[PDB]
């Protein structure tokens, strides 16, 4: 979707003053919370957590969480619980009632968050095969004066009602998540998810249920998923398996979703996070899954070369070319014209980015400058393997960022025109070779093999030095790049010298056409 | 208990007009009511089958009622359900079931009332209380029982009834409910642990002791290993025809949650046995928490020495001609007609009493007898004489070789003009005596007007039997003369404190019922 690290939603409590009541007060798609980036997926997510901290309370102070989660119920799907990347769950408060007659404000019930988070989302993923992936999920409802969700949630406080349903309250008492053992049929404890995930068309399925109480089969299934994978990202429907019918329907989970979104996490993928929303605003959900408990492509290319130490770091990315991430921070690349220029300050104190280009639509790429620190940068989503075209003679063209010095340093940045820096590409894909030059002055020699979406060879200054406006001599140096964007339209790459002249360069081109 | 044909309680709807809603509604002891006695055990009882019939509706008008109960004067749709323990399903004295209707809603806003859902009743019925069962023995019965709940809002009992209509909230819950799926009532076949099919009850009745046991469990549908749920067991003590004792509810836990009603136990389980030889019974409990109410009906296996628990006969004079009389074991409630007169509100007694034939005229003796009633019975004009008494068991008839018993008797009797005399205390009047002893099972006794007849028999374990004679010579009002006239009696309450018996004949006739207590 339009990526993130994770994901939170709050519970509800509904105005009941006599006299200025709400009857109800829905879900939103605008009440989802971004998370940032958890450096202990284990650990709350820290600006929910805060709030939470700050809720009024009077008796009880504690913050409840699920089980699993950094502070004797389980919840877990058998054989599949140990997870390192992504973690969903809930935490709350027996909040204090609010209490303004004067405003006529009263509201009471549990406040507190259901969310994921994960850290790595994933730039490669298993090239085929259907894996399965089990974990957990979680739901807070809508509030509603006389609603009930009494098949989940025993409605003694008027959960559902004064304050959301949701899957950490004391009253769910149906599932098995405080049994000692699992009958034969039994995913794991309390509500569970199961998906099967196949990476060889893209495309995943899945099952929501309940583990429940032992006292005939012992699970119900409330939800089942569908979603395309576009990258590490997936995002499709989810059904309600129960809807309504000939029931009256005692529990929240009425109404398909068309908001499914999640990701990958993990070094191939091997951890999910999702979320959706209800069409009719009843319920929010949010959950996680791993392959089990113990040939690859590669999705997307983000990377920073940092000029003063001429080091190359992978950054994160969400399979958004247009989406800068760093420091865990989001910075947008299209201003809601060939290159661009801009600075940012979320909520380091401010980013300037120079990007390229505006004909450029699965890659990006320019200068990165922290406030002082300076990199440059590319990201671009792959092209699947198996659209990787057969032409045996394409030209792409576009241009460079350059910094490169033997003695003294030269800069340059890309253009269009006009003897500025230069690229141009010849690819053959039947041969699985590339080559291509880059030009400031009217210099550097790149072969290479094509390997699935990627390449990988050499560039070099060749004969001998390049100009400096002293000789730079660089040859050998390690090139690596991919294709980007459906059919390779659009490539890139980049190069670090060395693995007494240096160089820095981000390169990205176009696909021509007769 | 207090005795009866049979007993109904009907279905709950609770208020929930917003502002004026009942959070609950409990069941009562006074909810029960009498049935009274049905022509035919399989159809509806009919005074609350009237009420029923007068519940209003909305779209659909039918009553539906248990499968094996007659639809009589009523329909139904997707109907092959069946509720019996197998072996035992052929009920010739006794029904247990229950019977509703769709009823439309209340909707009036002007009384600040709304209610929705199910009406109806479950009960059980009988017909011919029993005079006789088995004097030893260990038998087993089975059969069916029924249950209705209070309402309380929240409130489910989802392992039971699918709560889509807030069953158990808005009404009660109870066994006829459409969404009664859990049970096997709709499967073609048995599983081979099952006792048959919907709710079954099984009781085992120690003759010999005088006590029952038993479970009441469901049949499960098959949706390994095992196919029935037990909910309750029963234990209660056998008193003539009757029993009453308590029930135990099997899963209670402590910690809950409790999906289903069966959560409390009774000390309010009392039926009887109906049929020749008790080979049927009925029965009902209300549970301690008053959250369920259940009824049952068992049987011997659908197809032995017998003692006699009790007495109750009716002399009519017109034709001198003497019938059984039912009774449930209780001396003091005279049973005539299908309606229950008591006998206690001073040496004899005398009243008149209308239910709801006219009235009914009653003499009865005696304030001394406590398991042994008798006197005149009159309709308006039909006239009888009548005596009831509640039989020693028995293993308790006493070895004594001498012992005198004393008392008074009613007398009808004739040559050519009629001889009537109530009993008495005193002076000259009805007057009678009896030595008995029993070691020798032997009998024997004299009557007088002040003139008398002569009675002597024999002993049959708890009842006696002989002759009577006036002195012949002849009687008063002028003679009447009687020869051989045919004697029936018993000995009544514990160790035999308390004696007496009757007479008809067959110019001359007679009619005649007497009582004596110990000395
Ligand atoms: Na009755």
């Amino acid at each position: 979707d339009q990526g993130g690290y994770g994901f939170a939603m709050r519970l509800k409590r509904r105005n009941w003053y006599p006299g200025a009541e709400e009857s109800e007060v829905k879900l939103n798609e605008s009440d989802w919370e971004a998370t940032g980036l958890p450096t202990k997926p284990k650990e709350l997510p820290k600006r929910q957590k805060s709030v939470i901290e700050k809720v009024e309370t009077d008796g009880d102070s504690d913050i409840y969480s699920s089980p699993y989660l950094t502070p004797q119920p389980k919840n877990q799907a058998t054989g599949h619980e140990n997870f390192q990347y992504v973690y969903s769950g809930w935490f709350y408060k027996h909040a204090a009632s609010e209490k303004d007659f004067s405003n006529k404000k009263i509201k009471s019930g549990d406040d507190g968050y259901i969310f994921y988070h994960g850290e790595k989302p994933s730039r490669q993923l298993p090239a085929s095969g259907k894996v399965i992936y089990k974990g957990v999920w979680h739901f807070v409802t809508d509030t509603k004066k006389g609603q009930d969700f009494r098949e989940i949630i025993q409605p003694s406080k008027k959960q559902g009602d004064r304050y959301s349903g949701f899957s950490g309250d004391g009253s769910e008492e149906y599932s098995n998540k405080n049994e000692s053992t699992l009958k034969d049929d039994h995913e794991g404890y309390g509500f569970t998810s199961n998906l099967e995930v196949d990476f060889g068309n893209k495309k995943l399925t899945g099952k929501l249920i309940r583990n429940n109480a032992s006292l005939d089969k012992h699970t119900t299934q409330y939800y089942s998923l569908d979603a395309q994978i576009t990258g590490n990202r997936f995002n499709g429907t989810a059904t309600a398996t129960d809807k309504k019918e000939n029931e009256t329907k005692l529990h929240p989970f009425v109404s398909d979703s068309s908001s499914l979104s999640g990701g990958f996490f993990g070094p191939q993928g091997e951890e999910l996070g999702f979320r959706f929303l209800s069409d009719d605003q009843k319920v929010a959900v949010v959950g996680s899954a791993k392959t089990k408990d113990k040939k690859l492509t590669t999705v997307l290319d983000a990377v920073e070369l940092t000029l003063n130490d001429k080091k190359i770091k992978n950054l994160d990315n969400f399979s958004n070319a247009a989406q800068l991430v760093v420091d865990g921070i989001m910075i947008p690349l299209l201003p809601k014209e060939f290159t661009r220029k801009f600075e940012h300050t979320p909520e380091t104190k401010t980013y300037e980015v120079e990007v390229c280009c505006s004909n450029l639509n699965y890659l990006k790429y320019g200068m990165l400058t922290r406030k002082v620190e300076q990199s440059m940068f590319l990201q671009g989503e792959r092209t699947d393997e198996k659209e990787i075209p057969t032409d045996q003679n394409v030209v792409y063209r576009g241009s460079w960022y350059g910094h490169i010095a033997n003695g003294t340093s030269w800069s340059g940045n890309a253009s269009d025109k006009e003897g500025g820096n230069r690229a141009e590409f010849t690819v053959n894909f039947a041969d699985k070779k590339i080559t291509g030059k880059l030009t400031a002055e009217n210099t550097f020699t790149i072969e290479g093999m094509i390997q699935g979406n990627g390449f990988e060879g050499t560039a070099k200054t060749a004969e001998s030095g390049f100009d400096l406006d002293p000789k730079a001599y660089i040859t050998d140096a390690k090139v690596k790049g991919g294709f980007y964007g459906p059919k390779a339209e659009e490539l890139g790459g980049w190069f670090a010298y060395p693995g007494a002249s240096s160089a820095t360069v981000v390169f990205g081109a176009k696909r021509q056409q007769p």
